[PDB]
RNA sequence: CACCCGUGCAAAAAUGCAGGGGUCUAAAACUGAGCGGAUAACCUCU
RNA sequence: UAGAGAGGUGAUCCGCUCCA
């Protein structure tokens, strides 16, 4: 987008009165080129200048890079920020005017630079991205007890990693009713039949059958996630602030359960790596009659699992496809062992390429990089494939004829006695040499879907890589960086980055218990509305697996009867897919086809039936999107809970936060609540004394003040409780009963929230504005665009977040829209 | 097609044109060759 | 016609490596 980024300007920093500029290095690193003080620059990195300064002035800098095509761009001097037309230049502050307090929190003192603030913001992003997935996981585990649904202070809410299971059992005989209820809730949870849906966490094999873990292990696994959620979404006090970063100091039981949970996939991958692929290696060694067997298994492990030496610069799969084309191996007879044949051929190609065919690989990579046209690309691929086939014709023939039918049985029954000394060097690390943070993260992802698992892992690696790059460039300048005593967890950022990269290689979705199949047939029976085939068809479906985890089957069955909701969601379906779906089971235009398909979906009944796939697909996508929309407000509430304490440390009289969470935006504005109402009216003088730069502008200050008078503490409290507990989705079958016409997922989610709020506040007196909002909601049969900004006011101090979270069209990145007024 | 900031030309104190922002939001990076993961769709054999 | 598995293919989102 920006021409400055294209020109190669990575970042612009300002320390003291001197300004440094960085450019992109190898990977995600950084390096200094230009330093400018008092419009006078001295070059650095003489060996390879990414860009050069055409002209220098106090206003800005002129650069022309060589990253790609010669592109000229102009960058702005950060020292002149906030000091325009308004001794008149200084290091820029934070938009929230909360920089010195954060710098004092994570470091000894203020550093008067603009790098540490970026590092702190990147650190905060870790908690910000952990909150959403932690609350999603805790919702997934809380989905149990669906039949006897109740809403109160839940068992998972009050879980802390202070008392072990030894002390927890003491509540069994205690006369205290409050603790008796908690212990009974835990006992009821431990006997739930649906626990098998997370067999990768609560189940362990025992000589062999999968069996339920011991009680203390289960309690530890539950309470770890519970405490993680409570710490990340709430605000701690005392020594519990630094729980995640002083994770090294738990009790023994949690360490043991983390070790046993994380070790099982490693044992299944590494310990029996020989046995799983024995039929392949035993013939590969025959093919390589003059190589070391230990080196061969080492190379096979490197290729198949870690892919450490892969990515040489061409698709080996395409090379194999072009090499085998036109030969007899495409025939149907070899289809039984076809996958093993491709694996052997690919490994042979790789091994030949890494050892001897190095110059050829380099030439192929250079030729691929030098050209752009696809015709030349495929011609070069075929040219290399012909030579490769000519060289390797005999070996693949040897592999193919040695992998026929009963010969595999003879291969399997025989034993093998390889030496494991050379192989263990490249083994992935066991649980004995793995940090607690990665173990806890892995335990967290046992309750997430594939998309969520990938997003979490990738964002974590990206953030840690950014932290490492900032640490390195901080080292380059020569300033102090050493963290405080209680925040030393980030000192070894490189170790955690490499560890997470290793973890990402083998992380997979949680496997499902074999014995749970009986429960599947009854649950899938109810999700199709067949009350007192399907098991063979839809149980294995991934949509069913990701729908049963995050939703009550009965509520999902009931919520599909709402015709407009189903009608809207299938609009995003590509034309070809729905066109195929329609004529598949129905026996003139796209819109009527969609409407008829939605009507057929709504009235699904039983007593050619390929319609089931579309129903599960649409249920899965709409539920996932509704969950994702709610995830944003969890982030906002977590940010509020952090910012109230940060501002209190800053010196502002924020006051109590839990009783009324509008206190944050009230303290920033300089207005104080009096006798239940905001007495003061708007005045321009109040804008100049805003606690942060966001509320300095008069118009948005007045808008926030006007909207604040229509907010109520009880409504905001209930909205907060609904957001954290996800009660809007948990009671979808009632809150979506009488919708008329939805226009986007934002509107659907907010209508759900409105209906929930109206349902609960039906028997309590309320002030006039809320009554007017309720009257508007019921008559229009759609979400009100004023209540949405009325109860979203606690995030008012962050004006940008306010606008994004209350204006339809500014909320979704993929669906831009117009702005009001 | 949101927010903030700088510069040059208009001032009636507020607009236009042209740029930057990991220190704004779920939110910093153009092209080419590849790796991994996740959800799909199509074809061929059983 | 609708119901198993394997292989391949045109498209999507996130991360990562190399060169310009
Ligand atoms: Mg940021």
């Amino acid at each position: 987008k920006s021409m400055a980024k294209a020109a190669g300007v990575k970042s612009v920093f300002a320390v003291g009165n001197t300004v440094y500029m960085t450019s992109f290095g190898r990977g995600n690193d950084a390096v200094l080129e230009q330093k400018i003080v008092d419009t006078s620059h001295e070059p650095l990195n003489i060996d390879d200048p990414a860009y050069q300064l055409n002209v220098v002035t106090m206003n800005g800098y002129s650069v022309t890079g060589h990253r790609g095509e010669t592109v000229s761009a102009v960058t702005d001097n950060p020292l002149r920020r906030f000091n325009g037309r308004k001794p008149e230049q200084s290091v820029p502050t934070d938009m929230l005017c909360l920089k010195p307090t954060l710098e004092k929190k994570f470091f000894g003192k203020e550093f008067d630079d603009n790098i540490h603030i970026q590092l702190i913001y990147n650190i905060l992003d870790i908690e910000k991205i952990l909150a959403v997935y932690s609350t999603n996981a805790i919702y997934a585990l809380n989905n149990m007890s669906a039949d006897e649904n109740i809403e109160n202070s839940d068992f998972f809410m009050k879980r802390t990693t202070d008392e072990t299971f030894d002390d927890f059992e003491k509540k069994k005989e205690s006369t205290n009713s409050r603790e008796k209820a908690d212990f009974d809730a835990f006992e009821k949870f431990i006997g739930n039949y649906r626990l098998a849906y997370f067999a990768d966490a609560f189940y362990v094999n025992k000589k062999a059958k999968n069996v339920l873990r011991e009680d203390k292990e289960l309690y530890s696994v539950l309470t770890l996630i519970g405490k993680l959620r409570h710490w990340c979404v709430h605000s701690e006090e005392g020594r519990a602030e630094f729980w995640l970063y002083k994770l090294d100091e738990l009790k023994d039981d949690f360490k043991n359960v983390l070790d046993v949970v994380y070790n099982r996939p490693v044992e299944e991958i590494n310990n029996r790596f020989i046995e799983n692929n024995k039929v392949n290696i035993q013939i590969l060694g025959s093919v390589y009659k003059n190589t070391d067997i230990a080196e061969l298994v080492r190379s096979y492990y490197e290729f198949l699992i870690t892919k450490k030496y892969k990515n040489m610069g061409f698709s080996i799969k395409k090379l194999r496809e072009s090499m085998l084309e036109g030969k007899g191996y495409a025939d149907k007879e070899y289809d039984s062992v076809r996958n093993k044949l491709y694996q052997m051929t690919d490994f042979i190609l790789y091994t030949g390429y890494i050892n001897e065919d190095s110059d050829r690989a380099d030439d192929l990579v250079n030729t691929l990089r030098s050209s752009l046209k696809e015709d030349d690309k495929t011609t070069v691929y075929c040219k290399e494939a012909d030579y490769l086939w000519k060289k390797y014709r005999e070996s693949i023939r040897e592999v193919a004829d040695a992998l026929d039918g009963d010969n595999i049985k003879k291969l399997s029954k025989s034993n093998i006695e390889i030496q494991e000394d050379k192989l263990r060097k490249c083994f992935i690390s066991y649980a004995d040499s793995v940090s607690e943070f990665t173990k806890l993260i892995y335990l967290l992802t046992r309750f997430l879907s594939g998309k969520e698992i990938n997003d979490l892992v990738t964002t974590l690696i990206n953030k840690f890589d950014n932290i490492r790059s900032f640490l390195e460039i901080m080292d380059e300048l020569g300033l102090d960086r050493t963290f405080t005593a209680e925040y030393s967890f980030f000192e070894g950022s490189t170790k955690y980055l490499a560890e997470l990269v290793e973890l990402n290689s083998f992380v997979k979705s949680c496997s499902f218990d074999i014995n749970a199949k009986r429960t599947m047939y009854r649950d899938a029976l109810d999700i199709l509305g067949i009350e007192s085939f399907i098991a063979s068809n839809v149980i294995d479906s991934n949509r069913f697996k990701y729908l049963v985890r995050y939703g009550n089957p009965k509520k999902i069955r009931e919520t599909a009867k709402c015709k407009p909701a189903v009608r809207f969601v299938l609009n995003e379906i590509p034309d070809a897919q729905i066109e195929r779906y329609y004529e598949a089971c129905c026996p003139c235009s796209a819109n009527k086809r969609r409407e008829k398909l939605a009507d057929m979906i709504a009235e699904i009944k039983f007593e050619n039936q390929a319609i089931i796939r579309l129903y599960l697909t649409v249920m899965y996508i709409m539920l996932k999107n509704l969950v994702n929309v709610n995830a944003r407000y969890v982030i906002a509430f977590h940010c509020v809970e952090r910012d109230t304490k940060l501002y209190a440390e800053s010196g502002l009289e924020v006051g109590n936060i839990e009783k009324n969470k509008t206190n944050l935006t009230m303290a920033v504005m300089g207005v104080k609540l009096e006798n239940g109402i905001i007495k003061t009216e708007f005045d321009k003088s109040f804008a100049e004394n805003a606690a942060n730069r966001y509320l300095r502008n008069a118009r948005w200050y007045k808008l926030i003040l006007d909207n604040l008078k229509k907010s109520e503490r009880a409504v905001v409290n209930e909205f907060r409780n609904t957001v954290c507990h996800l009660n809007a989705i948990r009671n979808i079958n009632i809150n979506i009963k009488e919708i008329k016409e939805v226009e986007n997922y934002f509107a659907l989610y907010h209508y759900l929230i409105q209906k929930h709020l109206e349902n609960r506040f039906a028997d309590k007196k309320v002030e006039r504005d809320t009554g007017d909002f309720i009257s508007k909601l019921e008559e229009h049969k759609t979400y009100c665009k004023d209540f949405v900004k009325a109860y979203c006011t606690p995030f008012g101090y962050n004006l940008v977040r306010y606008k994004n979270l209350t204006i339809d069209g500014l909320f979704d990145k993929n669906y831009p829209g117009k702005d009001d007024s």
